[PDB]
């Protein structure tokens, strides 16, 4: 069903970049990437993970509603931008990994287990501690069960209520316009060593118009100065596919 | 209770327009607006109508689900951004009118009615035609009642299913930044004189951080360069507020 598509190598290549895109449109059914050895080759999810943990953690009540608020108790955070209290979408939004680490807690090794086979998400390994299996631990997802994943939420198919999948879209919007909507989401997992680089993702949708384009890129990093790559290259090439 | 803020007056003056602008921090119980007698002072709803307009079509089951294509006929329509098949969300962003005519023809009177009065939407007067009431007929609602029932959409308080609600929100998406969120409508019943002149609105919530505010703009509009004053009076009032902006 997948395809390889040579000329979106010119992107990878120029940046010296080792990675792999996969852009599907209507469906999974109808795919191409860069790399066809890479498009299924398995990662760690790092803050992408936050899209089935913020599904898990409403369909198991541990999330009350769309609109709950977690509240920053005033202790020292990883990053400034969590530092603040945060809605569902804002903690998407900024990925505030304290809040979801936290979330993971509350559902619990069983139910977390339970939810990664309803939803046939990577290897659905949560071996190495519940608060962090998806950011060092043994949890590996590739780029095109991301897709696959990602299709089954736009289509309301995933093993959860529509009320609960339809909170979790409206948290992913990154771009808004007329005829124009974007659902998306990044991770990096860090930069790992020379010869163990890290991971970086873009995943996400695109409606435009009438029709829809799923996406999920990764690439090895470890340079920090290289994470910007992980929006642009993706960017360029649904660009020169006419997507923008 | 609504206080009135007359220093917002200045930014309706300043253009010499006629207008309201109703704000509503947390909820409707915390509302401020420029002019206390407009605010509950009903208009046409003109294309705001799509809000539940599109509720009551998913409601009734006449759009089918959240991917319905609205197809178009390739028969002249007002806009070229009309001509192409539609999603709910775009008939809704690119306001396409007679999208929304078809789907209230299917609703029907009776159903239209009905969930109008289950809604508290304005004075309930659906008479002027049924594709036709919103636009040019006897359908009214005031500012402050145009922000109740956004506040009731936000909630999910609506009397429709709460996944009905939440299409139409996504469909209503106009501005996204990691902690800024905007739903939000326009409308017009079109250009009219100095002495009958139409409406113009602009209606919505921005979700700031941990807040939400909830708004309603509507003018008297009697010159068609002055429609963009729909969207930069209350944007002028909100940075003014601190809302837009650091
Ligand atoms: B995550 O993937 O998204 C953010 C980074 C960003 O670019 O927004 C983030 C993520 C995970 C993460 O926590 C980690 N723990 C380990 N062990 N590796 S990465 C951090 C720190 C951030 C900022």
């Amino acid at each position: 069903s997948i395809t390889e598509n040579t000329s979106w190598n010119k992107e990878f290549s120029a940046e010296a970049v080792n990675g792999v895109f996969v852009l599907c449109k209507s469906s999974s059914k109808s795919c191409a990437t860069n790399d066809l050895a890479r498009a299924s080759k398995e990662y760690l999810p790092a803050s992408t993970f936050k899209i089935p943990n913020a599904i898990i953690g409403l369909e198991t009540g541990v999330i009350k509603n769309e609109h709950q608020v977690f509240k920053w108790d005033g202790k020292p955070r990883a990053m400034k931008q969590w530092e603040r209290d945060l809605t569902l979408r804002g903690a998407i939004q900024v990925s505030a990994v304290p809040v979801f680490q936290q979330i993971a807690r509350e559902v619990g090794e069983v139910r977390m287990q339970k939810y990664l086979k309803k939803f046939s998400y990577g290897n659905q390994n949560i071996s190495g501690g519940i608060d962090k299996f998806w950011l060092e631990g043994q949890l590996r997802i590739s780029a095109v069960n991301q897709v696959e994943f990602l299709e089954s939420l736009y289509l309301n198919k995933l093993s959860a209520s529509k009320e609960n999948q339809l909170i979790v879209k409206e948290a992913l919007v990154t771009e808004a316009a007329p005829e124009y909507l974007v659902h998306s989401k990044t991770g990096f997992s860090g930069v790992g060593t020379e010869s163990n680089p890290g991971v970086a993702w873009w995943v996400g949708w695109v409606e435009k118009e009438t029709e829809v384009y799923f996406f999920a890129f990764n690439m090895d990093i470890d340079n920090e100065s290289k994470l910007p790559l992980r929006k642009s290259i993706p960017t360029k090439i649904m660009e020169s596919e006419g997507i923008i």
